[PDB]
DNA sequence: CGGCATACG
DNA sequence: CGTAT
DNA sequence: GCCG
């Protein structure tokens, strides 16, 4: 019943074993910190399924014939189950390595690598970082600078104001051009740590060198703490607050017209999601999808898509609306 | 055992 | 190397 | 870690 691939099936924001799915994806960070991708797969989609199922798992029994279960992550759920608690997850959960590379690779600019390094030289907390600025980049130094702040979480109410800005720099540097909210808010969360746009314009080609001049007017009008022809911009934006103000991540992403659809897709995730949906496209159907187009290898072509529905249909899949693409 | 998404800055 | 979903 |  249960299909494989996390793009078959409707996952909704909220669920029925959000205990289950947290401690599985702890174990998916960590292997992650390790470098383990095959294993932090296992995990994220082992996670996913327990989303997509239509009320809690109680009983082991429960998890037969599931996709992704094998004996690691049935114990998983197994001592959840009898104990509420898995000796695993909690013994990663305090580990110092967990601690400290969550702590560095949630810094804008690190890495796990660069996390890793620096935890294999000693380094355990932010000050320690502050106190060597000649190993930080220009990028490290900002997400070092803003970091408190850009841990807080992002509300919808926030999210109304800097479009409206985004919008008005957007329209100054193309009339015409529009701004899509995309990410997870697109999804229907009601938080996040960062704001994700997409900007196009109707005319094809019209588009074409837009995100410098949306760029430099946003810089103009003093929002813009931090960024890097380009056709995606990593940004820090100054975001009123009342009496004052604070620092957050924004995304801006500019794409053709004709590209848009695939660029809306790939954008609004999750990241799961796509994964597996550009997974399920090569292995299953023979197609490679990007955030540009879907390519057929052997008649080589690209698929014209004029919307999402376009693209779910020319994988033979059933449509899923963003909020049921939270894989 | 091979594979595990696929881009851009 | 970093970033993004 | 799990699937095919
Ligand atoms: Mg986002
Ligand atoms: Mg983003
Ligand atoms: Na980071």
């Amino acid at each position: 019943w249960m299909p494989a691939y996390a793009c078959q099936r409707p996952t909704p924001l909220t669920h029925h074993n959000t205990g289950l799915s947290e401690a599985l994806e702890i174990l998916a960070e960590a292997a992650g910190f390790e470098g383990s991708e095959g294993r932090l797969l296992t995990f994220c989609r082992a996670a996913s399924v327990l989303k997509a199922l239509p009320s809690p798992v109680t009983t082991l029994s429960q998890l037969q014939g599931l996709p992704h279960f094998g004996e690691h992550s049935s114990r998983v759920v197994q001592e959840l189950l009898e104990h509420g608690v898995c000796e695993e997850v909690e013994r990663v959960r305090r580990s110092e390595r967990y601690q400290t590379m969550k702590l560095f690779t949630q810094i804008f600019g690190v890495g796990v690598k660069t996390a890793d390094r620096w935890y294999r030289e000693g380094l355990r907390t932010l000050d320690d970082l502050r106190e060597q600025p000649q190993k930080l980049t220009q990028q490290q130094k900002a997400g070092l600078q803003h970091h408190q702040d850009l841990s807080t979480p992002v509300l919808r109410s926030d999210v109304d104001a800097l479009q409206q800005v985004v919008e008005e720099a957007v329209g100054q540097a193309l009339p015409g051009a529009t701004v899509t909210l995309t990410g997870g808010f697109r999804r229907g969360k009601l938080q996040g740590h960062d704001v994700d746009f997409l900007i196009t314009h109707p005319k094809e080609g019209q588009e074409a060198g837009l995100l410098p001049r949306v760029m430099c007017r946003l810089q103009d009008q003093g929002l813009i703490l931090y960024h890097q022809a380009f056709e995606r911009s990593f940004c820090i934006f100054r975001l009123p607050q009342p009496g004052s103000w604070k620092a957050v991540r924004v995304d801006l992403v500019v794409a053709p017209v004709s590209q848009f659809p695939f660029a809306l897709l790939g954008w609004t995730g999750s990241k799961l999601f796509q994964r597996e949906l550009r997974r399920f496209s090569r292995k299953e159907k023979g197609l490679w999808l990007n955030s540009h187009g879907l390519f057929d290898p052997e008649q080589k072509t690209f698929f014209q898509a004029a919307s999402e529905e376009d693209i779910f249909r020319h994988l033979g899949l059933e449509y899923l609306p963003p909020e049921q693409r939270n894989a």
